[PDB]
């Protein structure tokens, strides 16, 4: 594999991993993030070398995603004993 393909596969995973991080932390917090959750996002931004404009974009997107908000609304994640 040429280096540019490897970078591309890795870059896209970096950004996917951040995306799924925003959605999921918003599913739990209903978008209003704990200090730990903020620190996880902040640390991964630096780990993954993410421009904050893109990073704020993913967080903004996850906050308003319909699945994300429905899961926060349903409260199922607070009820794991019923569903597991």
């Amino acid at each position: 594999v040429p280096a540019f393909e490897l970078y591309k596969a890795a870059r896209e995973e970096e950004l996917c991993s951040y995306r799924s991080l925003c959605r999921v932390l918003c599913m739990h917090s209903g978008g209003k993030l704990t200090k730990q959750q903020r620190r996880i996002l902040e640390d991964m931004r630096e780990e993954l070398c993410l421009p904050t404009e893109r990073a704020e974009a993913e967080l903004a997107a996850a906050r308003e995603d319909v699945l994300v908000t429905s899961v926060a609304a349903s409260g199922v994640l607070k009820r794991r004993q019923d569903l597991e």
